[PDB]
C-alpha cells in the first residue's frame, strides 16, 4: 500500500526517504492513525499550504476526519490561539510571551548563568537536557505564567505523554489533563500567583468576561506551558546537538558572538527536532503542484524537507550562519497560524548559546553519537539524555 509517515525518530541526520520525495513533492502517505494524507515536501508548496485559507488547522480536530495521530487534548483546543483571541485574552497572552515584558530577557540571561554554573560545579559529564534545556524551558514558562518555579516538575512530567504521536487514545493523557487543569484553577485564587495567570484571574467579575470559566482560564495556562516548554526545550536541545555535530560553527560563534542571532535562524532551518507534519484539512478541491487534493483530505507540511529545498536554500545541507535567507525557514510555520512567540523562542535560544559559549567553550558530546537514545512516537525528535563533557 502507501509509504508510511513518519520515517525515523533518529535526529542525527535527515531521513533517507526525503531524497525520493523531491520527484513527488505532494505524495500520498499512511499516517500513524492509519489514515491517508498528502505529504508536501517542496518549499514553494509548503509555503502555499501555510498561507492559503483553503487549508484549515481548526478542521483537523473535527470528528470523523483523517488524522495524523490521536488527540491527547479535548478537540476544541486544536484551535487554542483562536479560542484565546475570541475570548478577549489575546492582549494578556501576547504581553506575557513578549521578551521585553517585566525584564524577561534579563531574567533568561541571569537564570541561564545560574543553571550552567550549577553544572560546572558538578563537573563532567552531565545530561544537558535534564540539567539545562529542561529547567531553562520549564522555568521560563513558570515565570511567564506567574506560578512557582518549584512546581515545574509536576507540570513537565505530563509532557512525555501529552506530545506522544499514537495510533490510539492514551488513558494517561486525560488523567494528566484533568490534574494540570485542577492545579491551574487553584493558581487563579492563590494570593502568590503573578504573571499571566494573575492577569487572567483579574478579568473574572469584569462584566465583559462573565463567559470565561475557571476551567477556560486554566486551559490557557496548561496549553501555554505544554506547547511553550516542548517547543523551546525540543528546539534548543537539537540546536545545541547541531552545534556539537558542526564544531566549525561552534568555533565561528566563540570568535563572533554578535553572529548568534543569525546563527539561531540557520539552526531553526537545519535542526531535526520536528518529528511530525504541520496538519491542514482541505476546505475545498485545490490543485497543489501536480495533485488534485479533494475537500476533506489531510495535508502534512514537512518542514525539514521544505527547509532543505535546494530551489530555496542552495547548498541546503551546509550550516552557513551568514546564509542571507536563513530567516525564511518554515520552523515557526507561516500564514494565519505563524508561531506568535517567535521573538521569545529566538531570544531564549540566543541567550542559552551565548551563556554556554562564554562559560563552557569546550562543550562536546560525552558519548559516541550512536549511544544517544532517540524518543520514539513523539511530536519531537529528542535524545532522552544529551551527555556532554568539557
Ligand atoms: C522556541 C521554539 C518554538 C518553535 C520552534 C515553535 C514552532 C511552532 C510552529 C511550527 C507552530 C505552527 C504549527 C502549525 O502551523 O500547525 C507554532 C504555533 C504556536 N506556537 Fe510556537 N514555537 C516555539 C515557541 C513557542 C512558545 C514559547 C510558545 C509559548 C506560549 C508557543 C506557542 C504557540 C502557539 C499558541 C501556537 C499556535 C498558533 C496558532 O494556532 O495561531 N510557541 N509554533
Amino acid at each position: 500500500t502507501l509509504l508510511d509517515f513518519p520515517f525515523s525518530p533518529r535526529g542525527d541526520q535527515l531521513p533517507p526517504e526525503i531524497e525520493a520525495l523531491r520527484a513527488e513533492p505532494v505524495k500520498r502517505v499512511r499516517t500513524i492513525a492509519g489514515d491517508p494524507a498528502w505529504l508536501v515536501s517542496s518549499y514553494a508548496l509548503c509555503k502555499q499550504v501555510l498561507e492559503d485559507p483553503r487549508f484549515s488547522l481548526k478542521d483537523t480536530s473535527a470528528p470523523g476526519v483523517p488524522r495524523q495521530y490521536a488527540l491527547t487534548i479535548p478537540p476544541e483546543v486544536v484551535n487554542n490561539m483562536g479560542n484565546i483571541t475570541g475570548a478577549g485574552l489575546r492582549k494578556a497572552v501576547l504581553k506575557a510571551i513578549n521578551p521585553k515584558t517585566d525584564g524577561l530577557t534579563d531574567w533568561m540571561r541571569a537564570h541561564a548563568a545560574t543553571l550552567v554554573d550549577d553544572i560546572l560545579d558538578y563537573g563532567p559529564p552531565v545530561d544537558l537536557r535534564g540539567r539545562f534545556t529542561n529547567p531553562y524551558a520549564e522555568h521560563l514558562h513558570c515565570r511567564i505564567l506567574g506560578i512557582p518555579q518549584a512546581d515545574a516538575p509536576r507540570l513537565a512530567a505530563s509532557l512525555d505523554i501529552a506530545f506522544m504521536n499514537s495510533a490510539c487514545p492514551i488513558t494517561g493523557a486525560r488523567l494528566n489533563w484533568d490534574r494540570d487543569i485542577a492545579y491551574m484553577v487553584d493558581r487563579l485564587d492563590d494570593p502568590a500567583t503573578t504573571g499571566l495567570m494573575a492577569e487572567l484571574a483579574a478579568l473574572r467579575g469584569n462584566p465583559d468576561y462573565d463567559h470565561l470559566t475557571d476551567e477556560m482560564l486554566a486551559t490557557v495556562g496548561v496549553t501555554m506551558f505544554g506547547a511553550g516548554v516542548i517547543s523551546t526545550m525540543g528546539f534548543l536541545t537539537m540546536a545545541i546537538f547541531s552545534l556539537i555535530q558542526h564544531p566549525d560553527v561552534w568555533e565561528q560563534l566563540r570568535k563572533a558572538p554578535e553572529k548568534i542571532p543569525a546563527a539561531v535562524d540557520e539552526l531553526l532551518r537545519v535542526n531535526l527536532s520536528i518529528a511530525d507534519g504541520l496538519p491542514r484539512l482541505a476546505l475545498e478541491d485545490v490543485r497543489l503542484g501536480d495533485v488534485e487534493v479533494k475537500k476533506g483530505e489531510l495535508v502534512l507540511v514537512l518542514v525539514e524537507a521544505a527547509n532543505t529545498d535546494p530551489a530555496m536554500f542552495p547548498d541546503p545541507h551546509t550550516v552557513d550562519i551568514d546564509r542571507a535567507n536563513a530567516g525564511a525557514h518554515l520552523s515557526f510555520g507561516g500564514g494565519a497560524h505563524y508561531c506568535p512567540a517567535t521573538a521569545l523562542g529566538k531570544k531564549h535560544a540566543e541567550i542559552a548559546i551565548e551563556v554556554l559559549l562564554e562559560r563552557m567553550p569546550g562543550l562536546r558530546l560525552a558519548v559516541p553519537v550512536e549511544q544517544l537514545v532517540w524518543r520514539t512516537r513523539f511530536m519531537k525528535r529528542i535524545p532522552e539524555r544529551l551527555p556532554i563533557a568539557w
